[PDB]
């Protein structure tokens, strides 16, 4: 059955020390690069609310699938054979979004950023340009950089944390610049928008009219407030084979470390390129984990989302009371809160909050453009941890 | 340990079982083992699952480095610097990336042949042309043609040599003298060398491994790749070591490399270094006994085949030229043996060049499986021969 009867405990404090977790160990390198961080007090017991992995356990249904695979004793060369994996994945997309795609069109990457890097290389020639809306998940730009593809930004319009696409701006840029590709988060990181069919259709008709490819990164699509629906870009715009879809269970099931992602490529030419040029076999533990999420993970994921919704409600009340000049809207999707602290801001905000709050967040410097004065707070943590972090953030701003 | 155990590989999406009607029944083909990954490794992965979260991971601090370098020191007297250790998702992914950084459009790569095929495919993926130096064959004992290598390096724009130490498919464990001589050629011509040492811990009693960078310590363009994937039967975990001693290339890697690591892959690999030596020694003893049977079997039952016990690997390289000519076999020997023996092997076609007439037999299998496979191979060859 679907996992609805089990009581889960999202309040559980799970120790992440001595696990080589980037969340615990690697904030200085990620946030500050090669810069000197000697001014940071090494012995600060930091509350982690930065990188997008969860402090909630990967559900036992997923972990038990990995255990059963280990019991088969050999961890040799693996690939996705037959149709069982495909059937599990398309069953999920059909059921949840009315989205179907052919088995031939499904290929695999070792995480979605690796997929983006490879895709951009195949799609874009040296003098082609890519468009992103801003603020943006940073690896969308890094994937272009890695391929020597220049990026153009279209800043989203912001009303008090409710963001929308400036279609006039996108259209102008697509028409006047050599834009070959748009990389797009549906739903959006860091703003949390769940795009409507109408928004996606409007963007799709700009892309079709201008022969622009669009990669829809839907990795956050199953993390959303109760009652929200997700519409895949390729469902909203079903008449264009240059929409590529990326989805995984990494975010939803807290298995980013397993590096196994779905890429749906509807363009026969690009698919041939992928098929003949893509190198890599698959990790058996990663594939069994992901398949287990699709087949068995429904109940747990619902419970996780319900708990997150209560965390967002607490956060909203907390900000209203304790930081009334901050601006926040509960996002429609993701476990990431985007908070405008422009009023309180008088060095990078990530450095500020580590030094002055003992809290690790992400700031404007992590989101490319159009992010001034904001932080991103990861609240996929026990409510008690979130409370402690919010208290420290508040103390530092006042 | 019970290396005789028959482990079911069906319903595990294993290439070895599902893929052979695609890469081109008793399975003796692709290089993973039918021996279980050792419990000391599996139990490390189980312990890591008990920590509940499988999030973003990298190699932090020095415990991994300490484990790996203690292994290389103990076993080969080889040490290297922590700063020079980076990671790839398997060695072929690492080769593809390294070739891209090292070589430009009109640089060529050199490989000795016969070769592991992905050495050439790593060059093809980077649009780098490959040049072949055929090894010299003395009745299944292979040697480098130093005259040929010297010529090719001097008279063509060879930027990189990709080298297997020990060698696949011939099994050669190169001597200090061989490595020193080859290294000096490369040093004098300013040629990068990638020494792929993935088979280095699978070797006969009485054979000792010398890393290329140990034999040739004063040339910083020797790159070493090592893994526990072959030795511990964990190729599915896709996690590999690369030792880059050249500061410019290391800077390029650190700036341009993308990827995090799989926590289950890292724990597994670290466990093999920290706890694996006893199982590995036992496995090697059992493999040696498989080779002794194979050598006896071929001498008695297929006397026209040419075969030498390989110094390393679990892979037997067998010249069947005599039989192919006498029978006028006009299909690949992998098709021949699937159809006529019900045995899957790798034919000459998988090994780039200088391979015609040979097959490669994987004998990292229970001894009774190997015996059954060798019986069927022999029967298909001697049918209607005197
Ligand atoms: C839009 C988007 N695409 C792709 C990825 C990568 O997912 P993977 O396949 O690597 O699991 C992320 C991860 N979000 C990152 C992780 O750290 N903070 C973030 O926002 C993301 O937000
Ligand atoms: C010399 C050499 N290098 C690298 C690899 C790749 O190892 P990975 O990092 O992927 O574990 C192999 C695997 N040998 C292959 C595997 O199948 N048949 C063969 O000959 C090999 O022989």
């Amino acid at each position: 059955g679907g996992g609805f009867a089990v009581n889960y405990n999202f309040d559980e404090i799970i120790d992440r020390r001595y696990t080589n977790a980037m969340n615990v160990e690697g904030y200085k390198g990620y946030l500050f690069g090669d810069a000197d961080t000697s001014d940071l007090k090494d012995n600060d017991e930091l509350i982690r609310m930065w990188v997008a992995d969860m402090d909630f356990g990967t559900p036992e249904v997923v972990l038990n699938a990995i255990r059963e695979r280990l019991n088969k004793k050999i961890l040799g060369y693996t690939n996705v054979f037959g149709s069982e994996y495909y059937e599990a994945f398309v069953s999920w997309t059909k059921k949840r979004y009315g989205f179907t795609f052919s088995q031939e069109h499904l290929v695999f990457s070792h995480g979605i950023v690796a997929g983006l890097i490879e895709l951009v290389g195949y799609i874009c020639d040296k003098d082609d340009k890519a468009l992103i809306v801003t603020p943006s998940y940073g690896p969308f730009k890094m994937a272009c950089d890695k391929n020597h593809i220049s990026t153009v930004y279209s800043p989203l319009i912001n009303h008090h944390g409710y963001y929308e696409i400036d279609f006039d701006d996108v259209r102008k840029k697509v028409e006047t610049e050599n834009i070959k590709l748009c990389i797009f988060a549906n739903p959006h990181n860091p703003t949390g928008r769940v795009w409507s069919e109408e928004e996606l259709a409007t963007l799709g008709q700009i892309m079709k009219e201008n022969d622009v490819w669009l990669i829809s990164d839907e990795i956050h699509c199953d993390i959303k407030r109760s009652g929200q629906s997700h519409i895949p870009f390729a469902k909203a715009v079903p008449d264009y084979d240059k929409i590529i879809t990326t989805m995984s269970q990494s975010k939803a099931f807290n298995i980013a470390g397993l590096m196994f992602s779905n890429i749906i490529i509807q363009n026969e030419s690009l698919l041939k390129t992928w098929n003949t040029h893509h190198f890599g076999t698959e990790n058996p533990l990663s594939v069994v984990a992901t398949q287990a999420a699709y087949e068995k993970g429904e109940g747990w994921l619902q419970a996780m989302n319900h708990y997150l919704d209560d965390n967002f409600n607490y956060l909203a009340d907390f900000l209203e009371k304790e930081l009334p000049h901050a601006e926040f809207k509960i996002p429609e999707a993701t476990y990431l809160a985007w908070v405008d602290l422009s009023y309180y801001i008088k060095e990078s905000m990530a450095k500020f909050f580590i030094k002055n709050a003992g809290v690790i967040i992400e700031g404007a410097e992590q989101f490319v453009h159009n992010a001034e004065g904001h932080i991103r707070i990861n609240i996929a943590v026990p409510r008690e941890v979130m409370k402690k972090g919010l208290q420290k953030i508040k103390a530092a701003l006042v």
